[PDB]
């Protein structure tokens, strides 16, 4: 056997890959893996961990990322779809991504991937009043978020506040050096894992993302919101 399954559902290694849900396609110039054995036919898309700190994380021995076939899934700040693309594979056509993005430049990029990608919905909107889109979202099991400014955890609570059931999880990568420059990693780390808690956010476990990655950290956890 030529690629191998993850420990991860939906994720597969030869080095880290996904299933193709558009085969023939690549969203940003990545390797693809097609392997045929009659009529049988899979493709793979190479998942980059020096794009995709998602990717970096699984790499990094990240124990859980709550991402499987049928996950709804909440991301802020997906740009031009990178770390969705394989999102999208691993929750397959019977889940779903929500692909929040404040850029319009990155936004098209999202939604030309989104018009390949069923299971896909860009909404080019500002993750700060998620009222302004809450009809859109029916309620998801997963938030994922890139965190590079010390207001960001925050906005990834209130976003949590509206759309993320009770119970559900987040994965949350943190970019020390834009959210203090003047702090050290390890304090910026605990500095946004205490703002977490403090949103019912409770982190369950945490690595770091070299080498890939430099003073860039990914947060695993579940919330519990009070009654
Ligand atoms: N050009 C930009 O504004 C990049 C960007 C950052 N960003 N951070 C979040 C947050 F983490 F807060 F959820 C959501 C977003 C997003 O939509 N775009």
């Amino acid at each position: 056997v030529m690629v191998e399954p993850h420990r991860h559902e939906g994720v597969f290694i030869c080095a880290l890959v996904t299933k193709n849900l558009v085969p023939g396609e690549s969203v940003y110039g990545e390797k693809r893996v097609s392997i045929s054995e009659g009529d049988d036919k899979i493709e793979y898309r190479a998942w980059n961990p020096f794009r995709s700190k998602l990717a970096a994380a699984i790499l990094g021995g990240v124990d859980q990322i709550h991402i499987k076939p049928g996950a709804k899934v909440l991301y802020l700040g997906a740009a031009s779809g990178t770390t969705v693309s394989h999102v999208s594979d691993i929750v397959g056509p019977d889940g779903l991504v929500y692909a929040v993005e404040f850029s319009h430049r990155s936004g098209r990029d999202l939604i030309n991937l989104a018009k390949k990608r069923t299971n896909i919905i860009p909404v080019i909107e500002d993750a700060r009043h998620p009222h302004k889109y809450r009809m859109l979202i029916a309620m998801v099991d997963v938030i994922f978020a890139d965190v590079a400014q010390p207001d960001q955890t925050r906005i990834v609570a209130l976003n949590a506040h509206t759309f993320l059931r009770n119970g559900g999880h987040f994965v949350i990568s943190i970019k020390a050096n834009c959210i203090d420059s003047t702090a050290s990693a390890e304090a910026v780390f605990a500095s946004e894992v205490k703002k977490m808690q403090q949103e019912n956010m409770k982190p369950q476990e945490q690595l770091t993302l070299e080498p890939y990655e430099r003073d860039h950290a990914v947060v695993v956890g579940v919330y519990r919101p009070p009654p």
